[PDB]
């Protein structure tokens, strides 16, 4: 079952969005595909987790994106994998996994032109959104 998403005084909390955005400096830029993030990864994810634990009442939606040059449909599970990576780190840092939501939107909000692989590398980014 799934507990009804009706939080009386839960949800609206400190601006973790702007807080985490301040550390990330925007979206989560990746530089590895096919394998997992090796040690000496991103201290930012460790930093982000800190404020997510500060207000574990909140819900965070990690949105993953991809380039549109790929086969549509696959982008969904793919970006969902990218987002899961962050969640795993957050949970590993002591953040409540049940309060973290990882989604894969594939190609939705394109940052750069897909004509160039560079832009595609930007488009495959992931963003942490606070509910």
């Amino acid at each position: 079952g799934q507990a009804p998403p009706g939080p009386p005084a839960s949800g609206p909390c400190a601006d973790l969005q702007s807080a985490i955005n301040a550390v990330t400096g925007g979206p989560i830029a990746f530089g590895n595909d096919g394998a997992s993030l090796i040690p000496a990864d991103y201290e930012i994810l460790n930093r982000v987790a800190d404020k997510l634990k500060a207000c574990p009442d909140a819900r965070v939606t990690i949105n993953g994106y991809t380039d549109n040059t790929g086969s549509e449909g696959i982008n969904i599970p793919l970006s969902a994998q990218r987002a899961k990576i962050v969640a795993d780190y957050l949970v590993a840092r002591g953040v409540a996994g049940d309060h973290i939501a990882t989604v894969g939107l594939g190609s939705v909000n394109p940052i750069a032109s897909n004509a160039t692989p560079e832009g595609r590398a930007k488009n495959r980014r992931v963003e942490i959104v606070v509910n």
